[PDB]
C-alpha cells in the first residue's frame, strides 16, 4: 500500500511546475493554514446525465492536498435510475464504502484462481461493501430514484481504470484484431462498440 | 501499514480456539459462501446514553470478518447533543470521514514537533475530515440534535486508545505519584479524576 | 507490495486441510531438503491450441512452493501466430518481462487520470517491458511462427483478471442490463459476447 | 513502517528552504563526506532541572541525517529522582530500549480491546522494555539518584504525542467543555489543569 | 521492499543536477513519450573477458529509467566457461531468474540461524531459481561453452555487494588486522588476497 | 522491512511443533501474562574467549517473544581486546547502535554503485553508528581493555550473515573452483582458508 507517512502533515503542491516525486512534494508545513484536513467537496451531488448514468466526485489527493501521504483517500458516485458505475478497477487501493440513499446492485468479482466469482447484492442505506485491490467491480441503481454513495480508499490516488471505456476507448484505441480475437467476435461487432466510446469518455 | 493481501479473499476465522497470527487466520476459502464482502451492522445508530454522550460503532475485523488482510475498516459514531468521542488515538491507522447528520466540532492534534498545534473547526452534513496515524482528536456535538459520522481508516484494526480513559481508569490504573508528577497537580486532584474513570469506560 | 519475510526461507504448505493465513503457512524448516529454491516448470512450451491462441505457464506459489514470502513469482506465456494473451490486469504486483522468441505487440493502458493512454511496441528477442500494477495491458503475436515470453512479478501471487472473460464469461456472468448500460449497446450485442465465453474460459 | 531505502545512503537536506517531501529530499551522495553514518549526541546527559524531572535527547534524522530513509532512530531520556517520562506516544514507531543507570517503572498500556491493560514494572541497568507503535507509556525514576536509558526505534522520526501537554497545553489548549465532558470534572478543575500546561511546555 | 508507486508511471530524472530524494525525482509526466516502459539493453551479450570470466549487465532504475517507482529490475549476466559471478548479495531485494543458454552451478547460502546451509544444484536452459533478499550466493558456468541468465528483483535499485572484493578491494580496503583476525590466517596471506583486488574490480 | 502490527501484542509461540507461518504464531492473548515486554537477557557480558575474539548476545524473537510482529529486536555484542564481530551483514534490517564501554574501529561497507566505500571511525562510550540494511560491517576492539555495544535493529528476525564463516565453512562448503576464480588465487590458499572453519564457527 502506499508509503506511510514519515511526518504528521505534508500537505501537496500541486502547482504545475513543482518538481515531480513518487506521489506529490509538500508545501512548506510552515505555510499550510489551519484548514487542510477538512473538505467540504462532497456536500452536493454530481451529475448524473451522463452515458453511464452515473457521476464520480473525487476526494483524492488531486482535490484533497491535505491527505498527501496520508494512505487514504475517498469519493461520492451519484447515480441516476438504471445508472450505473460501470465494470472497473482500482489499481492502486481496497475500497470500502456505504450506500447514504437507494438501492444499489453492488457486484464484486473474484480473479482466476477464485474462479473469477461474482458477489453480488442489493445494497441499501447504511449498508457497506468491500472491494480488493485490483478487483473488477460495478454498482448499479436498481430503484426508481436517485441513489449515491459515499466510499474511501487505502490510497492517496488508488486510479480508476474504467472496464468499457478502456477496452474500448483507450488513446488510442486498441488495435481492432486484437479486440476480435480477445472478445472472440468480428470485426464489425468490435467496430460497433468502438465507435460507442470514440469521444473519450 | 498492515501487510498487502497475498489472495483476492481471505475471510477472518474469529473461532475463540483458532491457532493466532498477526490479524487472523482465515476460513476455507471454499466455505465463505456469497455475503463476507458486505454488512448492514451500520445501519441503525448506537445508543449515546453514556457517559461521554458518544457511542461507537465499530465495523472492524472483528465485526466485520471479509475485511481481513484488505486493510480497511470502518465505524460509525453516534453523538447525544454536547456529547463528545473524547481525545484519543488510532495506533495503526489514519482514518477519513464524513459527517452525515448535524454539527460537530472535530479536532486534530500535532505531536511535539508540530508544537502541539490543534486544528478544529465545526464539520457539517456532507463534509469530511481526515486524521493521522496515532495522532490525538476529537469530536464534539456542538448542534441541539443528535449528529452522526460514519469513519474509515487504513487498518482492519485500527485500535482506540482513549486518552481520559487510559490515563485515570486503565487496568490497573496509572500510580498516582506518576500522575501528580505528571498532570503538576496534588493528589487530591488526581484521585477525583480517577474516581470517575474506576468503572472501566 | 507481499509482505516482506521474516526469515531465510518459509516453504508453502500446500496441503488442502493446511490451516489457512494471509498467503501461504509453511512447511517445517527442518523437512524442506535441498531442491525449494529450485524448479524446472518452465523448461517447455504450453499448449497454444486455445480460443485466445496463447498459454499461460505458471510459476508462482502455488507451482513454486519455495517462493512464499520472498515477494516473487514467475510465468511463461506462448502464443500462436495471431495468438493473443487478452486484455488482463494483475492486481497484486507489477510485472516486468522479456520476449524469447518471436514477434510481441506488447500494449500497456494508463488509467483514467493518465488519459487512458495507449503504450504499444513490437517486442522482439531479448527486449523488454514493465507493467505497473493493476493496470490493463495485452499482447499479441505478429509474427508467422510461435512466440514466447518470460515474465517475472513482485508478487508470489500477483493474480489474473482477465478482462474478456470477467466481463462476459464470470461465475456467475454480470447481468446483461448492467452490460447493455455500460457498453451502450443492446441486449443482442451482450448476449453475442456472453455465448463466446459461457464455457469458463 | 517506515518506507524502505532505494539506495544505500541518503543523507538528509535539512536547508530551510529544501523542497519539501515525505521525509526528507537528501544531499548530493558526492558531497556527504565520510562521518554521516556516526554521531556523538547523545554522550552527555540531558538537563532535568524541568517541571516532568526528565530530559528527551533525541537522535532523529532532525539531529542525524545521516539515519535519513533508513528506518531507524535513537535518543536518550535522563531522569531526576522521582522524574517522569509522562504518559506518551509514538504515533510512527515501535520504540525498544535498555536502562543503563538507576531504577525505573516503565508501563505499558494495552488499547481499549486489551482492555487498557497496564503492564509494568521497575526496570534496571542492562534490562530492556519494548513498547508498539501507537501505544501509551511513560517511565517513572523510582531510585534516589539520577537514571538514564537509551531508546531506539524503527522510524527516523517516531513523533511524541505528550499526553498531560497536548490534553491541556496544546496550540491552542482544547475547549473547556470538550475536557469536562471527556474527564467527567466541572470546569475548575479543567481550568486548574491548563494553567500547568500554559507555558508550552 | 520498495515503495509502492503512488500514480501509474513516474520515469526517472536521472540528470545530475537533479534534486535528490529516496530513489529519483520523476520527469513531467507530460514529457516522457510513449517508449519508456520498454527497453533493448538486454540484447546483447556481455564482454566475459575479466578477472570473474563473468560480465553483468544491469537492467535497474540507472539503466532503465521507467521503472522507477515500480519496485522491478532486471539484469543478464554472461559467463565464459569457468566464469564466475562470485559470491555477492542484493542488500535490497529477492532476486529470480532464468538460465537462458548453457549449464550453471548455482548456490545459495543460509544465513547463521539457516546453519549457514549451501543449497546448489546445476541449472539449464529454461530452469529456475529463486534468491532471498540478503543472502550470499553465486553462479559457476560449469559448461564448455558460454552460459548466460536473465534475472529479475523486486527492487528498482537491488544493489550489488560482491563479497571478494568488498572484503578485499574496498574503497580504501578493509586494514589487514581486522582481515587477519577475522579470517584466521596471517598478515602475508590477507596481503595476497588485497594485492588481487587492488585495482578496483 | 518486517510487516506492520495488525493488533496491540501477538506474543510468539515458539514450540517446537506450532504451525509455521512468516515470523511466528502468537500464544493466546489471555495467557500471555505481565511480563512479555520486559527482558533481562542482556544484563551480562558474553563470553569473549572465541576465534573471533566477540560474542554476540542475541535479543531477536527466538529470545525476546514479546517483540513479535513489533518490527524491533536488539543485541548485545562484548569484545576481548583486538577482538572483531567480523565483516558481515544483516539481511533483514538496518541497525543502530551505541557502543557501552572502550574503544571500537566500526567500519561500514557501500555496495557497487557506492564505489564500495569504506566508512569507518573509533566509536567511544555513548557515540553512535547507523548501518543500512544489507550493507557489509565490521567492528574492532582498539582499545586495550573489554569493550562492548548495544545494537537495535528493525527487523524481530535481522539475521547475520558471517561472510569468512559462509565464504569459507559454510554447510558445506563452497567449491574449492568457485573459490580460487572468485578470489584469483591457488588452490592451496582457498584449502588453507578453509582449514580455518571447518569447524562449523
Ligand atoms: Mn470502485
Ligand atoms: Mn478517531
Ligand atoms: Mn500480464
Ligand atoms: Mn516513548
Ligand atoms: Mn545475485
Ligand atoms: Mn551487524
Amino acid at each position: 500500500s502506499d508509503p506511510d507517512p514519515l511526518q504528521d502533515f505534508c500537505v501537496a503542491d500541486l502547482d504545475g511546475k513543482a518538481v515531480s516525486v513518487n506521489g506529490h512534494t509538500c508545501k512548506p508545513m510552515s505555510e499550510a493554514g489551519d484548514d487542510f484536513l477538512f473538505s467540504s467537496k462532497l456536500t452536493k451531488a454530481g451529475n448524473t446525465s451522463t452515458p453511464n448514468g452515473s457521476a464520480v466526485t473525487e476526494l483524492d489527493v488531486a482535490e484533497w492536498p491535505g491527505t498527501n501521504t496520508l494512505g487514504v483517500s475517498m469519493a461520492r458516485v451519484d447515480f441516476a435510475p438504471g445508472g450505473t458505475n460501470p465494470p472497473h478497477i482500482h489499481p492502486r487501493a481496497t475500497e470500502i464504502g456505504m450506500v447514504m440513499k437507494g438501492e444499489l446492485l453492488v457486484g464484486i468479482l473474484g480473479s482466476l484462481d477464485s474462479g473469477n466469482k461474482l458477489y453480488s447484492r442489493v445494497v441499501r442505506a447504511g449498508e457497506t461493501f468491500v472491494i480488493p485491490r485490483g478487483l473488477m467491480h460495478f454498482q448499479f441503481n436498481v430503484g426508481k430514484t436517485e441513489a449515491y454513495m459515499v466510499v474511501s480508499f487505502n490510497s492517496q490516488n488508488p486510479g480508476i481504470v474504467f472496464v468499457p471505456l478502456t477496452l474500448f476507448g483507450s488513446d488510442p484505441p486498441i488495435p481492432t484484431p486484437v479486440l476480435t480475437k480477445a472478445l472472440r467476435v468480428e470485426a464489425g461487432v468490435v467496430e460497433l462498440l468502438k465507435s460507442k466510446f470514440a469521444g473519450g469518455s
